[PDB]
């Protein structure tokens, strides 16, 4: 059973004029919950913010909302604010704890991002592919989602660097399969 909490955040993000057109999937890169997210951003000065906020913050049994996608952009993929950027275009959520959780507690964190992204999906009309499912290395050169790729492929972006294109469809189709079994349950 998975909680959602609509707190958001002490910001005002711009319009987009139009429903989210997918989901980046990122790994916080940290060491933090979903509600320790919250506990820590919901309520933050611009400071915080100016750092990067994505959509949404995951992990077992919990989802932070930190700003609705259906109709405001976030910060989540670093290539600015213009119209053919993630940030304008996409839905960000964030996997938690991606470095402090063991495996199998981060497996069950992607798995409740999942879920949520199956929610989404059906709200906003779209379906999961290689279109509507991204990472955001396809936006900036990154190397996120670094533990999700390490788990689902056995390649490691932060110590191979920049993975081909195979490598990226292989963790895009796993995240893809999962979701689609979310939305068909
Ligand atoms: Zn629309
Ligand atoms: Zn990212
Ligand atoms: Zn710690
Ligand atoms: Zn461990």
């Amino acid at each position: 059973t998975l909680k959602v909490s609509k707190n958001h955040i002490n910001y005002t993000m711009d319009k987009r004029g139009k429903k989210p057109e997918g989901m980046v999937i990122h790994n916080d890169a940290g060491r933090s919950s979903g509600q320790q997210y919250e506990n820590s951003l919901a309520n933050a000065g611009y400071a915080r913010y100016a750092n990067g906020i994505a959509h949404y913050y995951g992990s077992e049994g919990y989802v932070w909302e930190a700003i609705d996608a259906k109709n405001q952009i976030a910060w989540h993929t670093g290539d600015g604010t213009g119209a053919n950027s993630g940030n304008f275009r996409f839905a960000g959520i964030e996997v938690c704890q991606s470095m402090s959780a063991s495996d199998a507690q981060f497996l069950k964190n992607e798995q409740a991002v999942f879920q949520f992204t199956a929610e989404k999906f059906k709200e906003w009309g779209l379906t999961p592919n290689r279109k509507t499912v991204r990472l955001h290395m396809e936006f900036v050169p990154t190397a996120c989602p670094h533990r999700s790729m390490v788990l689902h492929t056995g390649f490691n972006p932060v110590t191979q660097g920049r993975p081909s294109q195979a490598i990226m469809n292989k963790l895009k189709d796993y995240f893809i399969k999962q979701i689609k079994n979310y939305m068909d349950k």
